[PDB]
């Protein structure tokens, strides 16, 4: 065949090759002795400007204009910024492209069919935490939108030669508190301990309870981050019940509408947006299964379980298996009231099939992480589960940073 | 570099300084990594007294006796042997070893922890197909074992430079025919179809129920290949029926006992054997979730899912994930009441993380593929979806192989 990676889909028996790959120009972290697919974190001038150029010839031919005098007169303003200034700065619509670019490019996401419909809130004008404050209220009222969310992104000034960074310390936007207990044991978020820390000491009172909203902690260049409180109302959150099992509702359990990762950075052509959170909509198995029942997150299946009557003393009655199934349905039947956007993972994967054909067409490949993609429950019985997927780093992309403190 | 590896849940590290000793590339490369394929793209005596060294230096030092007399004297034979005639031979105490090491090292199974208890037959004077049947017969004798389940591997003759293979042309030793239909569905397990017309086209009389068991196609070397059918008595059966949804078992449903790989070769020191087949138990997620409800295999999630009376028109019941659990609660059941030896996916990850213990303290390693041990429900419900793991090939191993015909 030809001279690129052959991918098959197992159930169709259908075969494509991935030409796309060709264009990564950053390495993974797996070689032909090993394959490192599964871990999660793998751990300039001419190096910016060949980044720069790069990018602005993606720009070119996504609106068409490839060779034209427009964009060798874009190639040539860049190279003068950067030799003047060491860096150069977006226009408007080359950071739009920019970022639905980013998304498009993602491995790990499924929910790119969407990828095209992005709202981009132009945020470079920012000069405090206190503004980085109000842009990210009118960005949660943007998307939240009543329950009909909408995608988004708001993209703060660029990391800047010898000036420090904009930072949102928060992982997302919306996070519940995680009390570490006298007994070792954590009320609320045990992913969000050390977050919730870092706010009591830069002064927040903190509450005691299972779903207590975080603080968010905002850092403008070269001070010291500042505390805000979110407004309750805007802070759409959905109470937990099952559409049979009447007890559930009992329970106490709760969500938060709007999914908001606030720790990426943002790069697009060598330059580097260090905060620049976005937000869409979840799918159902991420509140379901990973928050509600990981180990190491609310745990909840055993009291469940407890709840369904079910033999939780051996593992072949498959009591986890059937409690997890019922606190998903419940997400879906409890955001679907609620008028909260949610996806549940069949529909999720089913359109990420589609997306996958789409990205053939446009582009010759899609990358994509098999292990993220596929979903925590009921991995075979969704389409992803039987598509072959390569894996690779396309730029413009959202990268992990480290963390500012 | 070595790879560092995180469990997620636990929190804990390890190294891996086993995957150095591999010597033999996977599909990956800095670019793109292609882990999720399924099979590989591609598929002298200096190069083979290299491999069948290693293999005799691993067997010496695995009974302590590294350096001894009898240690340099086997080198020297090895030696002897393939610098006069291009090839040589395994001691019945090297192949069993060997086989079980092959074991060891496959990277997609979830079973090792019972790597050490394996019964090698030796059936290396082997010289009809006549005489393979018998072999064969008695080791599903052996390994069924009226239901208390026994891992087993024979061995048949070598491939030789001169000559054509030993082969048995099925894929599993017992496996239920598929008979297309002239409008293009098919009765019985789809993945069969084209073996069920070899067998018929070799001159077997078909059947025409959904689980009718195949004759065995095998070939000696440089012969067409011979038909025998297994006896009924041989093939231990389970009829499907769930613990209390009455009528599930009027579905009519079954599955065999025994699962016996039988199409994959078994290299050991250089040396290659064709027709090497295996067994051992099932987990029981490979008939209750691949086997009966993958849409390309035997389909019944729909079937399932209108006698339990759910709502069908709508991914977001969550139908197909409650029918698919009800299906592998039922596998167990009727397992368990019909006394014959399977694991459940929780069981069964449980004892690999077990295994990857003893395997870091035993040899600095495990390789291990990711989407292959986390089950196809349920993925993160089980210890094993949190745990990182490095994919890489160790010899001995066992291979995939072109299809004889
Ligand atoms: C429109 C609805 C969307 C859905 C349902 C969705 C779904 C998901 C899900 C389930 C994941 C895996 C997350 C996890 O297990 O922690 C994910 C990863 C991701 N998605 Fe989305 N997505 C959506 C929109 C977006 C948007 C708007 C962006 C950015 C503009 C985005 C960028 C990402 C990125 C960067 C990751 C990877 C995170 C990482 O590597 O840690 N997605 N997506
Ligand atoms: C004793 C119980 C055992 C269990 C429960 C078990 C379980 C499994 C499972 C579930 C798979 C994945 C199969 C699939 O999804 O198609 C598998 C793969 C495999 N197991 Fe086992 N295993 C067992 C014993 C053995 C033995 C005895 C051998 C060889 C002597 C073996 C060699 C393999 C190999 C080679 C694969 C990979 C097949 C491939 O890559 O296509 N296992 N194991
Ligand atoms: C739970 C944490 N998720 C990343 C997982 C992670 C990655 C690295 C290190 C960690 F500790 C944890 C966050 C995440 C990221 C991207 C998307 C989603 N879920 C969503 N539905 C969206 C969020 C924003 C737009 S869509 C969640
Ligand atoms: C269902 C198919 N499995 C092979 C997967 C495969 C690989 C390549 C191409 C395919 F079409 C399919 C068979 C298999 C292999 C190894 C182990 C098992 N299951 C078992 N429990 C055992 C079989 C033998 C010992 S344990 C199944
Ligand atoms: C070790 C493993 O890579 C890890 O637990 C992954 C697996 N797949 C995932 N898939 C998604 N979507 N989100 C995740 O956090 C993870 N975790
Ligand atoms: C494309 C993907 O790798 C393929 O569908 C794999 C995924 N994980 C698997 N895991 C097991 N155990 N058996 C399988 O056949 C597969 N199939
Ligand atoms: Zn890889």
């Amino acid at each position: 065949g030809p001279k690129f990676p052959r991918v098959k889909n197992w159930e169709l028996g259908s075969i494509t090759y991935d030409t796309l790959c060709a264009q990564s120009q950053q390495d993974g972290p797996c070689t032909p002795r090993r394959c490192l697919g599964s871990l999660v974190l793998p751990r300039p001038a001419e190096q910016l400007l060949s980044q720069a150029r790069d990018f602005i010839n993606q720009y070119y031919s996504s609106i068409k204009r490839s060779g034209s005098q427009a964009h060798e007169e874009r190639l040539q303003e860049v190279e003068a910024e950067v030799a003047s200034t060491g860096t150069y700065h977006l226009r408007e619509s080359e950071l739009v492209f920019g970022a639905k670019q980013a998304w498009r490019n993602a491995p790990r996401c499924v929910g790119r069919i969407q990828w095209g419909k992005l709202q981009v809130f132009d945020a470079r004008d920012c000069s405090s935490a206190q503004e980085m404050f109000t842009y990210i209220c009118n960005h949660i009222k943007y998307a939240t939108n009543r329950g009909n969310l909408r995608s988004a992104i708001t993209v703060f000034p660029q990391r800047a030669p010898g000036r420090g960074d904009f930072r949102i310390w928060n992982s997302q936007l919306v996070r519940y508190a995680g009390y570490r207990q006298q007994d070792g044991s954590v009320r609320g978020d045990p992913a969000n301990v050390e977050i919730t820390e870092l706010c009591i000491q830069h002064g927040w009172t903190p509450g005691n309870g299972r779903f207590d909203v975080l603080p968010l902690l905002l850092q403008a260049p070269d001070e010291a981050p500042e505390l805000f409180v979110l407004p309750p109302e805007l802070v759409l959150e959905v109470p937990l019940e099952h559409p049979t099992l009447e007890w559930f509702a009992a329970l106490g359990l709760r969500w938060y509408a709007l999914p908001a990762v606030s720790n990426m950075l943002l790069e697009i052509g060598g330059l580097e947006f260090s905060a620049a959170p976005f937000s869409g909509w979840y799918m159902s198995t991420e509140i379901g299964t990973r928050n509600l029942c990981d180990p190491h997150r609310y745990n909840i299946l055993e009291d469940v379980a407890v709840c369904m009557d079910l033999d939780t003393r051996t593992t072949s009655s498959l009591w986890k298996d059937k409690a997890a199934v019922e606190i998903n349905l419940a997400v879906l039947h409890s955001f679907q009231l609620a008028k909260v956007t949610i996806v549940d993972h069949h529909a999720a994967t089913v359109s990420f099939m589609k997306h996958l054909d789409n990205e053939q067409k446009a582009r010759g490949g899609c990358p994509a992480d098999w292990a993220w993609i596929v979903p925590p429950i009921s991995g075979s019985l969704t389409p992803v589960f039987h598509q072959e997927m390569v894996n690779y780093i396309l730029s413009p992309a959202f990268r992990y940073q480290p963390d500012p403190w």
